[PDB]
RNA sequence: GACGAGCUGAACGCGAAUAUCUCUUUCGCCUUUUACUAAAGAGAUCCGCGAGUUUUGCUCACGCAGUCGCAUCUUUUUGUGGGGCU
């Protein structure tokens, strides 16, 4: 009938799924549809 | 034309030692979840580690000092001299 609304010291409990991982982002390079590469062509 | 041991800082980098975890999958335990198995991958973490001057702490030490702004017989520094012609 009505869901829970999810509004937002800090607690020091550390989850296992919250440990560092995939700590850098991949960006699209030349050759993977990067934005500056794709203005150049007629799609 | 010339001199370090120990600690914390460095900011850059992974000889031989290696454990844990997370995720995405498969496989096996198999009632369920933990807790596990063993494969494929993708990611972290731990415990450590090397060099640059920063000096803190020596308990060592220094300056007419090791170095300064190849030395007479045929092939090299002991030259073959002197004159004069267009």
């Amino acid at each position: 009938w009505a869901p829970a609304i999810g509004g937002e010291k800090p607690s020091v409990q550390q989850s296992a799924k919250n440990l560092p991982g995939h700590t850098k982002l991949k960006f699209r390079q030349t050759g993977q549809a990067a934005e500056e590469e794709l203005r150049a062509k007629d799609l």
